């Protein structure tokens, strides 16, 4: 039953194991309960003026942030940044959705939903040892469409950070796109004053983060027509996974969740992105290429 099935998938999750969100789509709800770990967060919009914002505040019950929110979206807007618990993983408001929609984590399952902001960045710093033994936590990126999603390590923190655009500004993900990440990430990373003039591109980003973090992966979409998006350069503690690529899928999406649990006292870290196809009526999806990381 969906009950059983539901209490099942969070007995898995809380000890740890990524399978249960393997191949089941995107976890993406608008819904907006408190949840227990703390957490800091940032944004970084390309608006004119341009616009930063650092909240060290806990999100509410029933109250979006609203410089955590776009109003381009709905009748009356949607979140870009928002924590929910696992009774409901996914809703209506999401199209890559289906097993979701109808099979949940529970309400012991914590979620916090990173979207990107309307022309630039969001992002979270969340300590691993803010988790609790059975309380476990997934960071989802809800679905990708173009956008970039970072997760990174350092020092006891993971860090995850969602850029691009709701606008079809062409090539702004993979440049300016990266420039809101990167402030974002400096942001968080106690640098009040973020000073990126240099170029940007994918590039960019792989350096950044191979000199500043343990360890981090990117979640994004390569295409010949963009290719400030196509990566050209390795680091060994940078993995990177394109999960859009010139134009395959014709018509899908890409995933990026992390998941935080504390398993016999030690908190484990994975990462899991993954690329999906969609049918004619978006009915039905079908996974095309995974990238699972521990971190």
């Amino acid at each position: 039953s969906i009950e059983s099935t539901s209490k099942s998938n969070f007995q898995k999750l809380s000890r740890g194991n990524i399978d249960v969100l393997k191949g089941r789509g995107s976890i993406s709800s608008t819904r907006q309960r408190a949840i227990y770990p703390y957490f800091e967060a940032a944004n970084a919009d390309e608006q004119q003026p341009l616009f930063f914002y650092i909240k060290k505040d806990r999100f509410d019950n029933h109250g979006y942030d609203q410089y955590f929110y776009d109003n381009t979206v709905g009748p009356n807007g949607i979140p870009t940044l928002n924590t929910y618990t696992g009774e409901i993983p996914s809703d209506s408001s999401s199209l890559g959705s289906t097993y979701w929609k109808k099979y949940n984590l529970t309400n012991e399952t914590s979620i916090i939903r990173v979207s990107n902001s309307a022309r630039g960045a969001n992002g979270i710093k969340i300590a691993l040892e803010e988790v609790q033994e059975g309380k476990p936590v997934i960071i989802t990126s809800g679905n990708l469409s173009g956008s970039t999603t970072i997760v990174a390590r350092k020092e006891g923190y993971i860090y995850k950070v969602h850029t691009g655009t709701t606008k079809s500004l062409a090539g702004f993900t993979s440049t300016t796109g990266v420039k809101k990440a990167v402030e974002v990430l400096e942001l968080l990373t106690k640098e009040p004053i973020p000073r990126v003039e240099g170029i940007m591109s994918n590039d960019f980003l792989v350096d950044y983060l191979s000199e500043n973090f343990e360890d981090s992966l990117i979640t994004y979409s390569s295409s010949e027509k963009k290719p400030d998006s196509q990566i050209t350069i390795i680091r060994d503690n940078v993995s990177v996974f394109p999960y859009f690529l010139d134009n395959i899928p014709e018509h899908g999406f890409g995933t990026s969740a992390t998941v935080l649990v504390r398993v016999d006292g030690n908190v484990v870290v994975r990462s899991l992105s993954e690329s999906y196809s969609l049918n004619a009526d978006a009915s039905e999806i079908s996974v095309l290429k995974v990238f699972s990381k521990k971190f």
